[PDB]
């Protein structure tokens, strides 16, 4: 499951995932907070005082981006160290996955897991 399960269940048409239901009814793809879509994947291992701008040309780097909600504490003000971020229309997302798994400039590095909302049960 989840592997590649809901592939491409959004291609033309259709309001953004999760939309019009018991969620206010918005109008195309979301802000920062980025709807639980296919395309939906997951980073972790980010810094804590890293930002969107240098977060998204690492995320960027293979296939540009459709959204991404980096989670902060707002106590703290400062990220969680992980995000979720969905990738446009681009065909290197198997890639990015593979490449960006451990992609971050310096010693560091950042996960990226499929967290694709498709069961395939059958």
């Amino acid at each position: 499951s989840i592997s590649v399960s809901a592939m491409e269940s959004y291609r033309s048409f259709r309001v953004p995932a999760i939309n019009v239901a018991q969620q206010p009814a918005v109008t195309l793809p979301v802000t920062t907070i980025v709807p639980d879509s296919p395309n939906k994947i997951y980073v972790g291992g980010l810094p804590t005082c890293l930002n969107q701008d240098q977060v998204k040309e690492l995320l960027q780097s293979f296939g540009e981006l459709k959204g991404l909600n980096l989670v902060m504490d707002t106590n703290t003000n400062l990220n969680k160290g992980f995000a979720f971020f969905e990738y446009c229309d681009p065909s290197v997302t198997d890639h990015a996955i593979a490449g960006l798994h451990g992609m971050l400039l310096g010693d560091r590095r950042l996960v990226v897991q499929r967290s694709i909302p498709g069961g395939k049960n059958a």
